[PDB]
């Protein structure tokens, strides 16, 4: 596709590279088109960046609706939506490209801007769990909106920064966590 | 010294352009050594980086042994240890450096035998504030080294995901975290 399959590569070169680690010249290589291709819908890298981002988020976001399914309580979609977070291949997997991007371009309105609109998606699973958990009354929380960010990036790091040791010690720690927050709500 | 040097102006350089633009040549010739005493010091600017890494890491065990005092309990110094580092890689310098030298060394199993030996330096503090709630009976934790790593990767989730608010807000999200994960250990 023409400004679509050039999506699916800076997304290769991101989540293989990183951000500056990867640049237009770059992407118009396997790319294969011109310098005004992207200025369409690409605006600046940030753009092409924080578009693949939120798209991504998106695979991630319904595969997540396809899968919570194997969960009853609440309290188990909890568990289960950082469990997946693991596993997927969605988002998280170019999470280190995020923290550079959060550098080299943040004296610029896009922090808050585009990735204003992923910032809310990122944390809306989390936010449905908690709510509907006042509701179910499995807990109560007078702040959900603190938790769910919280929750949130906690998670994000127990899955970024721990792609290190093995896959299945990574899954137990997650657990534990689980554990603790949600009983630390209650 | 002329190593300490080195450190000296080679950190500079890292902390006013990066880790990717910062050259063995520039620091050999700010430092006034030879690339031949450079090499034979660290043989490496990834392994002079890492060098300074733990300089650093050494720097940071040594405030925190310092400003702890100010808290009384393990309780607290959970509480304040986590406040303490989001202030600090508020406006840390070599912050940037950082993140393009874990961006830049991913995949390297080499660079990550010391890499996580380090890391692991960060995990130690946890590990001790929640072993002497143990003996304390702050709290009741039998597998210490698996929340310790929690705790830290937790943390640094909450610390470096939030970027985008303001010091004031962060501040209180991460006490807010620090309760409720706390909460859930009695
Ligand atoms: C948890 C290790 N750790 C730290 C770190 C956290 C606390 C103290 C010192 C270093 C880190 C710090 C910054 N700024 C940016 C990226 C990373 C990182 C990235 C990947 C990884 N696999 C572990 C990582």
């Amino acid at each position: 596709n023409l400004k679509d399959k050039i999506l699916g590569v800076a997304k290769e070169l991101f989540i293989k590279n990183g951000y500056n680690a990867t640049t237009t010249g770059e992407i118009v290589k396997l790319s294969e088109s011109s310098k005004g291709n992207l200025y369409y819908h690409f605006k600046t890298k940030e753009n092409l960046f924080l578009e693949i981002l939120n798209i991504e988020e998106s695979k991630w976001q319904e595969q997540w609706k396809k899968e919570q399914i194997k969960a009853k309580t609440n309290r188990e979609k909890f568990y289960l939506y950082n469990e997946l977070s693991l596993t997927t291949e969605y988002y998280y997997p170019l999470q280190n490209a995020i923290i550079e991007f959060y550098t080299e371009y943040y004296k610029t309105n896009s922090i808050n801007e585009k990735m204003n609109k992923l910032e809310n998606k990122y944390i809306d699973a989390y936010h449905v769990i908690f709510k509907e958990g006042n509701l179910n009354g499995e807990w109560s929380i007078n702040d959900v909106n603190a938790v769910s960010k919280i929750a949130a990036n906690a998670v994000n790091g127990i899955v970024t920064f721990t792609h290190e040791q093995n896959i299945n010690e990574r899954i137990k720690l997650m657990n534990k966590f689980s554990q603790i927050f949600l009983n630390g709500l209650s």
